[PDB]
Formats: structure tokens, C-alpha cells, sequence
């Protein structure tokens, strides 16, 4: 039981807790409170003993274009602590610690904090070879977010990570496939995300047959311990280091 | 240059950036924005190339009784993320990363988050043997804050830390002295914090004569690297784990 | 629900799961299966949602004199893997990962693997100033066990640990107190462990009044993460490195004298 | 160089090479607990021999090893499994983790389960042909990660690929092995002559070591091992202890009796 | 402001500090003092607040053939501490800690300590698909240098690293590309390193347009923290462990042939 | 057991003990760069001797060692200091960090600077009497932490005490040493007979090792060392490189010429 959000729905089918970004007209751009809502959904899925997989699906041609930049305080610092710092530490933490198998259905590109979240998922399936991830921090006057400090070198390599981050270049489909970031490309048309989403769920129902599901969670629990400390450390430092960029004002100015 | 705060002042004398909690009538209890203000002062001291020591002094009989519990949101979670999570990650981070030598003049007891901050200082001087630190998390329905997860076992030992934290008992003067937590007890009366504060500064002016001050900072930089990762990791996890305690409501109920 | 063991009992009183070593006539020396039993009891306490504290108490003048050295295999290696390696790695792990507050009531000396278990507890109370911990590995032809590789330097300091371990010397009461290892000395006579055990429980019932007990567990969960990895790494290495000492035969030959 | 004999596993020394041979092709080189222990004892023996610089693990038939032999006294279920499963796994895993000689696996066919974990702990792997695969069927058996796979699989195959394969009981196939540089050379020989493959690897190795200062190999390995030695030791202890509740719950046993 | 070195030049163009190995007739082989000079140039670039990228370029058909083996002490140990240990620990540290984005323009092969420095760069661009990195330590009677203990497994994988290091085999272009080690291959002829160097700089001037350059440094500062400790630990151990190989004499005797 | 002679430092072996003796009391056992290197070579020699289980460091006179001797060709200031300071410090510090034999310091009087760092890297310290102290005067010399003090001082004395002493150039006095268990036994002998102290320590050590299985001592030390070995190796590299800018800036030199 949780409040409703017009941009994001969820349902449970058997062992699957399915989260759906449902605002395709705005490329599923997300405001601060929507990221918090996502964290609350993960925490809900995490407390449900019938759930073994948490599946994040979207809508339209984009997975998510990232933070919504369309959408009181004693200082600039106090403002940004409340608005940026808090939201980012919270949602990043919710993904880092999540105990269920986290699967992203990548129906199109993801950008920024949303793309950070994709990189925190355990398994990623792509609609087709036109998906990409973009982390435009250098263009926005920002730094790494959502644990990308750790996740990008981990999943794409350190050298590739520098090229992409330092020069604001996308991690394209080819780079994703070369690094095993995508576990399966479904090769379906971008115009039917809904069909892609349904097909992934159908294959998942097939793939879990016969498995002892608590083994999945037991294995994940050990696997997570490989990098949990690095992610926790990066979360705190990412969010605090970002502050001077917001307080300096550059990302605001750039928000044109 | 920074806004004024009636509860906390600062000044610079030579290589010393001196912060003064000046609200003795309320035992220097601090609201969220005051903790943020403290962080901003540290960040200011840290950017000043003439500053080598950041000295935190208080007033009255208490160093600080902790968070002021006398002193809109889509959910309980969103509320507490904004109010508790953000403030705590920010201020704790400001202390953890501070590059100047941090000295606390402990003019009386410190409690809770304020006492966490005392434990993050590099050097602590006590007014007299009646000072103590209390971390009442078990009584408040909360958990460790302000990096105490790491600082208390580090500076007091693991066994002593469990006895005190699990049973809501103070770290008294004797325990502080036995662990070398206090570098000097000035043995002055509790009724003149001002005299104590002045005496510490006078001794400091003497002790820095002849020293190559950049050596102090160079040494601190290496020393800090011993535990910086543990503190950063604990900061993120403390603040996120606390959330369920606030959201469950217990600390509020207890706030009687 | 678990098998009975005549050397070790347990009961639950409110939020306390109380384990009692009850073989004072043999100084509560423990065989392999007894150490395993202890691990099983911890795992039972850990699964009980009404338990917040696991309290380990003993009987007589000793907490425990350690492994009972009075008390089928293709090789010496296979034998010792089954008998020593497995038992040690299991019981040590049960202590390292335990989520309830672990309190040891130290009613007298502890030796060897039993003393290692004392050093893995979160809080230790002593009956009087004659208690000591002895880790006689250098004398037995063995090495560090039960996570002592980590726990001793952590709770006693590195230099003191080397003096004691390298020369088979006890960590005496004064050293325990100087390092805050003991949270309270009850100063009671050695002849009444029972009274000491009761007195600790009585104080604990008082001390928990008013506390939010889930906070205790929440704080412990974070505190444990400071050293959990070091303990897990040491456990694996301790048990495997011991093997060559058992297989070489020295601790056996030293046992016969 | 003295140790008991084991009809399923032989060893010999040729120059700087200590060569271990799984020789039970009729049963796909499936291994019982004591055989895994025996393997650990052989590694410890190679490790103490100052003339040995490389420890080479070779097999026979069409499989490297189908894993633990599931065809093949205790106060409790816990005591039983501590003795049988916990002890064997911690010991053999440790023997591979700490081994100081260059460990080379000659992969003559598929490996499964704990045997496949051991392949993933080797320093260098050569494949007979592109039909080899590694399968870690823990999710199907009602078990969890073993033999340091918690660390080795993400390390050598990537995290995302590891989750897909482990969570859904899918093999790490040749293509994935090649894409991740897991296999250093595919010999492209027929599956029907493991023997020829084994001999060819050794013949190339004798060529490749000519002119090398062999203590440099060990000196380098000693530094390389330190990158992950702690993570492996931590995983070993946790893997074996966490597995216990799966054995004690009984699921893997049940699943065994359903063939 | 720094001394001149006839083998290595530098200049600054906007936000780029450009270092150029300019001794193609000797395959840009470097003596101890040249490696030290390189470290000094990095430290200079690192202190210049207008610099955001430090670009290392070379000349001819090789990036660098490595340490120049053509080119007073109480002991063999004292000699090698002064000559090998000190130089290696200093230059390796200068690369590990560098705060500006470090880009290598790989105009041909690199060998040994020079190849180690390539592997410490943040981004590498290749002239064409004939480049390779060779770390011939097993052949020279040496061990890992310049942080390769960490960088090679990190950027090439553990198994590939063992094959190459244990058997003195090159990390060839295909391996580099498969691991994303090379961010762009320019596919230009080996005969014009100069054109390649110019082309990389031209693209870089384009790629930085519109970027907030302090963001680059801020991101690097966080990225570096992933492995900084492993690199610092390896540096100390690599240099000290090499010593016995030099003192034993093997690399010397191998040098004479 | 063969090495050059050094008039300032001798060594001998008595049974399982390798005993190193600083023998220059007239100059407070102050040590030049090459003497620190020599010490490292002696540790490496003791470390290779299979009959040695304990390495005992003893001195002479009223001081253990007053530290680096400041009475006692390069393309740059940087090259000079890399050769003279960096190399010497990384080498000797490393020799202590990695030493596998039980290292015992017989503290016959004060130790200062790098020599005091080396005392703090020993496993066990015995004091002649309660007038010993350790001083780390880096802040006064215009230097930073050396010889692994970055790690050893907080580890053995606590963080807060370490900041008070290092930041303000104050000694770690006997009381602080005793309170932190840094000293395992104070012999309470007069400062005028270091020799008698040295002999008494050795006599007790011969008593204390009777009946022990000495390989157990080394086996235990090997596991104990792994608690902090990484932190020490990381600190060594950073300490020596960070120091460079202090030497190159020139401050410690200036401060040297002001006696």
C-alpha cells in the first residue's frame, strides 16, 4: 500500500513486482519526487516475501530522458541539500541495497540519473539496437550521479568510461553488447514498447520454471557484497561533491 | 562571506578559524538548519588558505544537548528524506572531509548528533572532568548518526561502544581519558566556558610557534586516508537506515 | 526445537536467549560436536524474532578450558578437514554473523577456541579480577583460531597481542580492563558462578527498560559492518592454515604429554 | 612427492610442469567429496615442489567434469553437512585460491558446478574446441554460489552476464568465454581426442617457456594474486556457511531424488 | 619552468598540456632520468590551473621501446635502490595521482615501463591496428612494474593478463579493442606519427567545445578513487620486490645478450 | 649470512634470535641514509635464515637513536631527493613492513623521527625504564609522516593522541606508551647500562621460548600481519612521494641550517 503516482504504476504477477514508467509523451522524464517514489516502490518490493524479481519497464520511445529540468531556504546550500542531495542519496541507496533481482527492460534511451539507475540493475534487456545510455554531466556542469562513479567502470571498463564521461558521449548499443551489459536484445520495433514489455515477461515466466527462487536471492545476496561498500561510499561522496556545482550555479545557467 | 546565525558565530585569528556556539540558555541545542550552517562554516574554513586549524567552542554548561526536538510532502518518506536524511549526510560529510585540523573545546556534555560531531574532531580538550558524551539512540528509537558507527569503535573500542550504545549509557570522562579521547583536561569551573575557551586559544598560539603549518595539513591529509572510506560508507548507510525508524514513527512518539 | 546436549543448555526469558555451559566438573571443556551445538544454538537465537540478546553463561570456576583433548578417512588431511576445519569454520561463522547482541558472562578463565568465542562477543562481564583469557597456540603447535587473528589486535592492541600470542601468555584482567574489554566487573567470589549469572541477568532486565530494542539490533547491524569482511577472510584462512599443523602431527604429539 | 593413489585422478611431473589428470571419462569425471579433497592435496603438493612452476589440470573424454557425484553417524543434519559439504568445499576452494604456481586448465569439454568453479579459479584456460561451456546450476539444484564463483564469475565474465547465467541456470558458452578473454587459446581439435589436445597443450607450453626466467612467473603471480585474494577468502567462508541452510532445509536432496 | 630534455618536449595549447617524446631514431627508449623528467612534467601540468588534459605523444614508429638498457654504492642493494627503486616509485606515483585527464596517443608499440605508463592513462588513441603493448618481464628476469600488477588485470582481464605476462606475449591490437582499451583507432600509416598527433589534437579541440571542463576534473577525482589504494599499494610492493631480481643479477646477465 | 660490515651497526645470531645492535652511542645512534639501507639489508638477511624466528633490535648508550643524521650530480632537486630520501625511506620501511620473523625492539632510550617510526613497526617493544619516549618532529622539521607512521601511530596510540603529538610536535611519553600497551615490559633498569638491559631481555627471551613450537609463532605472525599489510604498503608509497614536495620546496633544509 502506497500513494498513487500518475507517471509510474506497479503491479505484482506471481514472483514479479513490475514497475512501469507510463508518461511516454514526456519521454518519462522524472522529477525529484518521482525518483523518491521509485525508491519507495523498490522498498515495497523488497519487503514482499512473494517477490523475487523487480522489473522496471517504461513506455514510448525513451526509457527516460532523465531528470525533469522544467520541474524558502536560508541558503543556496540548504536549498540544494534538500532538493538534490536528499533525493539522490535516497533513490541511489534504494537501488544499491535492493535484495530482489532487478531487471531493466530498456525500451529506448536513458539519460542522466535515470541511466544511472539502469546501470544499477542486475540484468538489462534491450528492445532493439538503437538504445543508448547518455551521462551528460560534463555538458550540464555536474559530476557523476546515482553510483555511476562505480557502475560505469565496473560494467563498461575504465577507459571507455573516461571517453564517454569526459566528452559527453553515449554508451551506444555496440559498447553495451561488447561489455555484456545487455543480456538479450529483443529486436522489436521502437513503436511498440508494450509488446516488448509483454514479451520480456513472457520469457521470464518461462525461464523461472523449475528454479528454486530462494537460491536466486541467496546468490544475489553474496554477489552484491562484491561492491556494496564501493557503492555506498560513492553515493555519499557523489551527492556531497555535486553540491558545489549546484551552488556555483553553472548547471542552472546551462539549464537553457 | 556567509549569512548570520544568532546561535553560532565565527571569527578568524591568524591561522585559527573559530566557531562559537552562542546559545547557552538553550544548552546549544541545534535545529536542522543550524547543522547545515555548521557544515557551511567548515566548508568556508576549508577554502581559506590562511586557516590551518578550525576550532569549535561553545557556551554555558553544555557543549550541545543535540538536535532541537521542539523544532507539504507527498509521503512520510519524502518528508524525512528532506528533513533528516539531507541535513545529516551533508553535515557529517563536511566534518569527514575537512582538511584543516579540527579541534573541539568541550565545555560540557554533548548529546546525539552534536556528540557525533565531537567524535569526528581530530583533537578534543575538556573544561573539566564532568564532561560526557551521550548517544541516546536506543532510547529515542533511532540508530547511529554522524559517523558514530565508525568513530565510536575507533576511538573508544568496540566492546565499550556496545555497552554504551546498546544500553543508552554515557561515555564519561574516565572512559574518554582511558582511551586518549581527550588530549588535555583544563580543570576549570563549568561556570566560565569563556575563560576555558580563551585559555585553549592561548595555549594553541603557544603550541604552534615554530611549526611549519603546512606540515600539519600534509600529515592530516595522510592520516585521514586511514578511515575516509569507512566514514563515507557509514554516512550513506546511517542516513538511509535511519529512515525506517522515522517512517515507522517511534522517535516521534518518544519525542515526549 | 533442537536436540539436547548434556553439557550445554538454553532457555529464553523475555528478550534474552540464555545459553549455559553446565559441565563444571570438567571445566566446561568442549568437544567438536559441542562447538557445533553452540553454533546451532546461536542460529536458533538468531531466527527468533522475540530475542534481542544472546547471553552466554557458564558454570564452576572456569568459563571453559577449551577444546577437549581427550575427545574412517582416506588421509590425515581428509580426517582433519572433517574434524577440525569444518567445526571451526562453522562455529566461528555463527558468532561472526550473529545479529543479536552477544553478551558473555565470564565466570572464570577461558582457553583456546572457547576464549576466541569470548573475544567475538559484543560485551563481556567478569565475575572478578582473576579471570583471564589464554590462547596457547604456540604451545600446542597450532595457530590463531576462532577469528583471533582479527579480534585480539582489535580488542587488545597489536603489540600486546604479539607478546601474549608469541610467548603463550594470558590476557589477564588488568589488560582486559585497560582495553575496555570488560564492561563491568562484578567482583563476586569464584565459588558462585550461579549468583554471578543471576546478577548479570537481573541488571540486564533493568538496563533494557525503556529502550527501543529494534534500535539495538539496527545499531549492531551497522557496527558489525566495520569488521565483518576481515572476520570472514580470517576464518577461511585460519582453518586452512591450521591444517598443516595437524597434518604435520605436532599438536597431536604435544597432546600426549 | 608422496601421496595416496586415486583411481579417478593421476599426476606426474615433466620438468617445471605438475600435471594433474582426471582419468574417469566413462563417468564424465564426476567427483565425490574425497576426490575434491584429493585435488586440494595435489595442489598443495605441487605448491611445495620447488621445481614446479606450472600446475596443469587436464581431463579425459568429452567432459572436463560433470561436477559433484550425486550418487555418492551425525548428531544433526547441520553436523552432517558441516562435515560432508562445508569442509570439503572450504578446503579445496582454499587450495586453488592460494596456489602459488601458475594454474592452467585444459578444458576438454564442459564443466559443471563445483568443477566449473575450479576452472574459473585457474589463471589460464585453453579450450579443446568451441563446444566447451561452463554451467553453474545452483538455482536448479536449490543451492548457491560455490568454489569462489561469487567473486570469480563477475570478475571474469562481468556482473550482468553473471546474473543472467546464475539467476536462470544458463551456461557460460564458448562465445561468452571468448568475448571475455576467459579462454586464452582455442585449439580447435575434435572432442573425441582429449588426449591429443592435452599433449598439444603441453607441447606448446614447453615451447613457450623456453628462454623465460621462471621465477619471474611466480613473482608476478604473487603480486597479481594480491588483487583479489581477500575477496576470495571472504567469499569462501561465506559461501560454505550460507550453503548450509540450503542443505539443512533439504531442497537440494529432494531435487537430487528427481533425477 | 623546468630544465630542458633533448628527448622529451612539452608545450601548452589552451587547456592541453602536451608532452612529446622526440627521439624516434632510438625508438624513444628512456633512461632513468627521463622517466623522472616525465614525472616532473606531469607534476607541472598538474599544478597549472589552466590545464585540464595532459596529452602524451611520441615520434616515429614506436611509442617507446622502454627502458634504455645501454644506459659509488656501498652495495648492490644500495645501487639498485637509488637507480631502479626510486625512479620507478616516483614516476609511477606521478601517473597514479595525476588529476588532469591523461590521454596517450599511441603511435606504435610500447614496451616495459613505458607500456606500463600507457596502461595508467585514462584514455588511449591508436594510430593503427599494428600497435601493441609488450611487458617482457619474464624474459628480462623481472616482475611487474609501473602499476601493471593492477592495471593489466583491470583493463585486460585476469586470464589474458596471465597468458601475456607469464609467457612474454604482447597485448595486441585485437585484445586492446576487445577490452575497450583503445577509445579510437585513427587508422593512419605508421610512417606519419606527426599527422596522427595533430589529428588527435584537432579532434580533442572539437570534442571539448561546450563542455564544462571542471566537471571533467571533478568526475576524474571520483573515478580515480575506485582504484587509487590498489595502485598505491602495488607501487610500493612492485619496486621493493624487483630489488631481489636486480640484486640476484639475472636481468643484468640477460641484458648482456 | 654474508654482508658488508658497518661500523655503526652489528649483528649476530644466538639460536633462534637474529640480533641487530646499533653501536654508536657517542653520536646517539643517529643514522645516515646508507645506515637505514643497511638495516633493511639486515632484516632481509634475517628473513631468509630458516633458523631465525625472532629479529631483535638493540641499541647502545642513552638513546635508541636520535634519528636521521642531519650533518650527513643530479639533473634536478627532484632527482636528488628521489635518490637520497625517497629511495632510502621506501626501501627500509618496506623491509620492516614485510618482515616475517617476530620483530622485537629493545628500547634503551628515546627514539626520534624515522628511527622512532621503525620502533613503531616492531611487533613487541621492551623499555629500559620509564624515561623512554618517541618523538616524531615532522611539523618542526617541515616534513610529514615517515616510515609508516601514518598507519602505525593511530593504530598503536589512537587517532586523537596521534594528532595532538604530531600536529604540535610533542613526544609520545612513557605514560602514553604504557596506557596503550605499546610497551610489553618495562625493565626498570638504569639508563647508564643499556648493555645489561640488552642482555637481560635476551635472557628472558631464552626462558620464554622454551617449550614453544616456534613455527607457530611465524604462522601466527603471518596471519596477524595481513590485518594491516595493505594499509602499510599504501602508506609507504604515499608518504615517500608526498614528502618530496617538502624537500623540493626547501623548508626542511633551511630548518636544518638553523641548528
Amino acid at each position: 500500500e502506497i500513494r498513487q503516482n500518475e507517471k509510474i504504476s506497479y503491479r505484482i504477477e506471481g514472483p514479479f513486482f513490475i514497475i512501469h514508467l507510463i508518461n511516454p509523451d514526456n519521454l518519462n522524464a522524472l522529477e525529484g519526487e518521482d525518483y523518491i517514489y521509485l525508491g519507495e516502490l523498490l522498498e515495497l518490493a523488497d519487503r514482499n516475501r512473494d517477490v523475487y524479481f523487480t522489473i522496471i519497464q517504461s513506455s514510448g520511445r525513451f526509457f527516460s530522458s532523465g531528470a525533469d529540468f522544467k520541474g524558502k531556504y536560508p541558503s543556496e546550500t540548504s536549498k540544494w541539500v534538500s532538493n538534490f542531495v536528499a533525493r539522490n542519496v535516497y533513490v541511489t541507496d534504494a537501488f544499491i541495497k535492493h535484495s530482489k533481482v532487478l531487471i531493466c527492460c530498456l525500451n529506448g534511451p536513458a539519460i542522466g540519473l535515470s541511466a544511472a539507475l539502469v546501470a544499477l540493475c542486475d540484468i538489462v534487456y534491450s528492445i532493439n539496437d538503437k538504445v543508448y545510455l547518455l551521462y551528460p554531466f560534463a555538458n550540464l556542469g555536474l559530476i557523476t550521479e546515482g553510483g555511476t562513479t562505480v557502475s560505469l567502470p565496473l560494467k563498461f571498463g575504465t577507459n571507455t568510461t573516461y571517453e564517454c564521461l569526459m566528452f559527453n558521449k553515449p554508451f551506444k548499443y555496440d559498447i553495451m553488447c561488447e561489455n555484456g551489459f545487455i543480456s538479450k536484445n529483443f529486436n522489436m520495433p521502437s513503436s511498440n514498447a508494450e509488446a516488448f514489455n509483454a514479451k520480456v515477461l513472457e520469457e521470464l515466466r518461462e525461464k523461472v520454471k523449475g528454479l528454486y527462487l530462494p537460491s536466486c536471492l541467496g546468490m544475489k545476496k553474496l554477489l552484491k557484497s562484491n561492491h556494496i561498500d564501493a557503492f555506498n561510499k560513492a553515493n555519499s561522496v557523489e551527492v556531497n561533491e555535486s553540491l558545489k556545482y549546484w551552488v556555483d550555479g553553472e548547471p542552472l545557467k546551462r539549464a537553457r
